C-alpha cells in the first residue's frame, strides 16, 4: 500500500534551526516528493495527554477530531509564509502525501504553510 | 571553540514498502533481494523528555512505539523506523546515534523479495 518515492531530498540538521528538507537538485512542479504513514491519536488521548507533549508542533487535525503524526518525513518539513509543498490526507490508507507547488531550485528548503485543514483526497 | 554543528543527512531510499498484515498491523517489506548489512533507514528520532512521557506520552499510543533513551526519555523513531514489526527471529539489527537523535537500521542477512524486515 506504500512504497519508495526516490526523491532527490535530504535532511539539513543544525544545532540553530533543528531539522529541515532541502532540495538535492531542482524538482518539477507538482511531483510527489513524499508519501508518509500517519500514527493516529484517539481525539481523547490527544486532548488529555498527546497535546501536552512535543506531538503538539509535528500533528495534523483528522477525521473526527482524531489527530495524525506523520511519519516518513513528513514532520520535518518546516512552515513559511510562502511555502513550495502542499499536501494531501489520504483517511482510507491513514498518509499524507506531499507535492511541490511549483519548480523548486536546488539547495531550496522544502516548506508547507501554517494552516492546517480537513478535507481527504479519498472523500 | 568551535561553531555550531551542521549535517546533511541523506534519505535512503531502500526497495521497501509498507504492507499492512494479518496480525500485527502494518510492516515494512522488502520489494527485491537486499544484501546482508546494508543500512536499509536512518531515522531521525523525535524526542521526548522524561517528564512528558511521563506524565503524558505513555498514557497514548506513543507507548506502542517509543524506544528506550538515556536519562529516562523516550525516542520516537520518524522515518520508518516505527513501522517495523518486532520478532522472533528478526533480519534487521538497529543501532542508536546517542550523540545527533538517530536509528539506523541495517540487514542481518540477504533479504529475499517479499521477505518482512523484522528487527527485536
Ligand atoms: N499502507
Ligand atoms: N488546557
Ligand atoms: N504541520
Ligand atoms: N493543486
Ligand atoms: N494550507
Ligand atoms: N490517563
Ligand atoms: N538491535
Amino acid at each position: 500500500r506504500i512504497p519508495v518515492i526516490r526523491s532527490p531530498l535530504e535532511i539539513r540538521d543544525t544545532e540553530r534551526k533543528g531539522r529541515g528538507v532541502f532540495a538535492l537538485e531542482p524538482i518539477p512542479a507538482q511531483t510527489c516528493i513524499e508519501i508518509s504513514p500517519v500514527l493516529m491519536f484517539s481525539k481523547e488521548e490527544y486532548e488529555q495527554h498527546g497535546q501536552y507533549t512535543v506531538l503538539n508542533e509535528y500533528t495534523y487535525v483528522w477525521s473526527e477530531g482524531k489527530q495524525g503524526l506523520a511519519l516518513g518525513l513528513g514532520s520535518m518539513f518546516n512552515h513559511d509564509r510562502h511555502p513550495n509543498v502542499y499536501w494531501k490526507k489520504d483517511n482510507r490508507n491513514n498518509y499524507i502525501s506531499y507535492y511541490t507547488l511549483r519548480e523548486i531550485k536546488t539547495n531550496e528548503e522544502l516548506c508547507i504553510s501554517y494552516g492546517d485543514h480537513l478535507w481527504f483526497e479519498d472523500e
